[PDB]
């Protein structure tokens, strides 16, 4: 996260860090708890992944350094990638992880509600992007979970900034016109969480952008509301 600030323990209890264990254990992507056995994340996270056997899902994490041998985690049974997915820049950047066991909801690990299909056209004004991603393009994964409040940009304006792309209504953009606050490398798959009528909704999934936090180049997120039927069908 560029231009963000440190989160506090328990501030984003749906946030997970998805780790790969081969050849060594490392953070790969962010993700969101959406159900007792389900993580919502980006399809592009699995580009170098042939099987879910190398994945570990960690909930309740503040610092990456707090993850030790005895820290509990969840195994992944199945990776469900949207069948129309090809590359982040072309959309359908969404994946479900079915956990090997169910999550016991606590203060440290809770689900985030999906947006309501009736709220399809709401332009949310209290949106936050979170993750352990880079603070600038040439950096490293942050130890402490970062957060940044970012405004949503309309599809029409976002399409004007990304003229060499097709920005569909299945994408949602967020960023300041002057730049300065954005997701960056290591944040993908994580949530764009918006508080609407005192309820947090998973409005976006961190997907891609032209550089990080550049002026007139907002971050591009998978527009979760457009995938509610797909999520309900895949999770039964
Ligand atoms: N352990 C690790 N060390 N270093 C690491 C680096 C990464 C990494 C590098 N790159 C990424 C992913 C893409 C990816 C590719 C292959 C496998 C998994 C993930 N992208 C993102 O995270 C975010 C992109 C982004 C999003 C928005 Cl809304 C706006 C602007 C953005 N950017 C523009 N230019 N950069 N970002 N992840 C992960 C783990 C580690
Ligand atoms: C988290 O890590 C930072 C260093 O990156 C350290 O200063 C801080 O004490 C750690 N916090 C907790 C809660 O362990």
């Amino acid at each position: 996260i560029v231009g963000g600030t440190a989160s506090v323990r328990g501030e984003w209890p749906w946030q997970v860090t998805l780790h790969t264990t081969s050849p060594t254990q490392r953070h790969l992507c962010g993700g969101s708890i959406i159900g007792n056995q389900w993580i919502l994340t980006a399809a592009h996270c699995f580009y170098g992944v042939e099987s879910p056997k190398i994945l570990r899902v960690y909930s309740g994490i503040l610092n990456q350094s707090e993850i030790k041998e005895d820290t509990s985690f969840f195994g992944v049974q199945e990776i469900i990638i949207h069948d129309q997915y090809k590359m982040a820049e072309s959309g359908y950047d969404i994946a479900l992880l079915k956990l090997e066991t169910t999550v016991n909801y606590t203060d440290s690990q809770r689900p985030i509600s999906l947006p309501s299909k009736g709220d399809r056209n709401v332009i949310y004004t209290d949106c936050w992007v979170t993750g352990w991603g880079y603070r600038k393009l040439r950096d490293k994964i942050q130890n402490t979970l970062q957060k940044a409040k970012i405004p949503l940009v309309t599809n029409e304006e976002c399409q004007k900034r990304y003229r060499g792309h097709k920005i569909t209504h299945k994408m949602i953009c967020a960023g300041y016109r002057e730049g300065g606050k954005d997701a960056c490398k290591g944040d993908s798959g994580g949530p764009l969480s918006c508080k609407h009528n005192e309820v947090w909704h998973l409005v976006g999934i961190t997907s891609w952008g032209e550089g990080c936090a550049q002026r007139e180049r907002p971050g591009v997120y998978t527009n979760v509301v457009e995938y509610v039927d797909w999520i309900l069908e895949k999770t039964q």
